[PDB]
């Protein structure tokens, strides 16, 4: 329901966009340009529609509102976009102040413009830390005064930056112009959370994965009231065991605090007619070690002391496979075992198997943009979902039914 760039008129205007380009780098290097790549069909779709110039904004690591040019600058991405559009950028040293709105005022028409990182300035996240690591505030005033600065620099923002659009930072909900829009990452991380929340298409299965269960209370509880189907993988599933099938979980992890909500989150599956699944027989190590002794244990069973559970087993992938293969709509959030490590990463491979089978056969599947956003990457399976969530933070947030800033920062019509 908000506004997006294709439905803008871009003739003859400077186009302020916010960008992901928070890209792996080491020494100035940068390991995978991947991110910078994404960015490009928006940059292009405003110089090929008018825009008069591209202000690009974005930042890159953790300078906490100081500047650190030596280790977090944005220049050798400014260059290897050039690389990659076949156009020269122009890095501007600073990302507010006299030179950088001038620069910006009436750019050569087609200039593709980007600031240095964001971050160098406390204002943006509006948070921060000193030449000693304490933690510092940004003044409000002054956090205004930079928002001010941002807003000149174009007569249309564009927001394609959905990975910190759950934090509203001053690039985030700062920008003050008349027409605020969603680029093209960001339209499809949201038409496509739309649909796992607006209306969703049945069966929808939601498969939520991860260490502990206290900080995924929000986003169960949330999908309980829109799925058919849920399973439960990951750490996470030994808290539950313990506490539904009074199952020895060995020296499995435990999360104490969230043991105490899990009868809770059962009421919540049976007033919505929802019956959650969990493993039935697991892949286990004599530590939690990618080179650890393997071992095999099942509800029944329990894991010996010492040992603990990593991954679900062949039993687990059975019953997986059959409740994957009847839905329409999948919602992946969270490897199902240690995916980091081969020995235990069979249940979530073959989960990712299946899902990429479903898809195949006309189910929508969405995978969230953290540890599942990776697996896609590791295992190339990136084209063969519907879609692979952009970011981790946000994508979790959307999912457990929190206010994403940035978003509601959007213009609407
Ligand atoms: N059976 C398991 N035992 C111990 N750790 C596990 C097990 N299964 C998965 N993990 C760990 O869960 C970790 C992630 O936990 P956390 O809950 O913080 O993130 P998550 O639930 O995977 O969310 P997301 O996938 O969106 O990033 C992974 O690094 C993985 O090593």
């Amino acid at each position: 329901a908000k506004l997006t760039l294709d439905k803008v008129d871009l003739k003859g205007k400077r186009v302020i966009m916010r960008v992901d380009f928070n890209v792996p780098m080491k020494n100035n290097q940068i390991t995978n340009n991947q991110r910078i790549k994404a960015a490009i069909p928006s940059i292009k779709h405003c110089l090929d529609n008018g825009a008069k110039s591209v202000v690009l904004m974005s930042h890159l690591g953790r300078p906490d509102g100081i500047p650190m040019p030596d280790k977090y600058s944005l220049e050798p991405v400014a260059d290897e976009l050039k690389s990659l559009l076949n156009k020269d950028v122009i890095f501007l040293k600073d990302c507010v102040g006299p030179e950088v709105e001038q620069a910006c005022a009436n750019p050569d028409n087609g200039s593709i413009i980007l600031l240095e990182n964001l971050r160098f300035h406390v204002e943006e996240e509006g948070k921060g830390k000193d030449s000693s690591g304490k933690k510092i505030s940004a003044d409000p005033a002054k956090v205004e005064a930079f928002r001010a600065s941002l807003s000149k620099l174009g007569d249309v923002y564009v927001n394609d930056a959905f990975g910190t659009a759950h934090r509203a930072h001053s690039s985030m909900v700062g920008v003050n112009l008349p027409q605020k829009a969603s680029g093209f990452l960001m339209k499809k991380e949201l038409d496509y959370f739309s649909k796992a929340l607006e209306k969703p298409e049945r069966p929808f299965l939601a498969i939520l994965g991860g260490a502990k269960v206290k900080d995924k209370i929000q986003l169960i509880k949330n999908m309980l009231d829109k799925v058919n189907f849920m399973i439960i993988g990951g750490g996470m599933a030994y808290t539950f065991l313990k506490e539904l099938k009074n199952m020895q979980i060995g020296a499995s992890l435990f999360d104490e605090e969230g043991a105490t909500i899990v009868k809770e989150i059962m009421e919540k599956a049976e007033k919505n007619g929802v019956k959650i699944v969990f493993p039935v027989d697991f892949v286990t190590g004599d530590k939690f070690d990618e080179n650890a002794k393997v071992g095999q244990a099942t509800i029944e069973s329990g894991i010996p002391s010492g040992w603990m559970g990593l991954d679900c087993g062949p039993e687990s992938i059975k019953i997986n496979a059959q409740i994957v293969a009847q839905a329409k709509l999948i919602v992946w959030n969270g490897p199902i075992g240690v995916f980091e490590w081969d020995a235990f990463a069979k249940g979530t491979k073959a989960l990712m198997d299946e899902v990429v089978k479903a898809t195949s056969n006309g189910c929508v599947t969405i995978i969230g943009g953290g540890d599942t956003a990776t697996c896609c990457a590791k295992w190339g399976t990136e084209d063969k979902v519907s879609h692979v969530s952009t970011g981790g933070g946000a994508s979790l947030e959307l999912l457990e039914g929190k206010i994403l800033p940035g978003v509601e920062a959007l213009s609407n019509m």
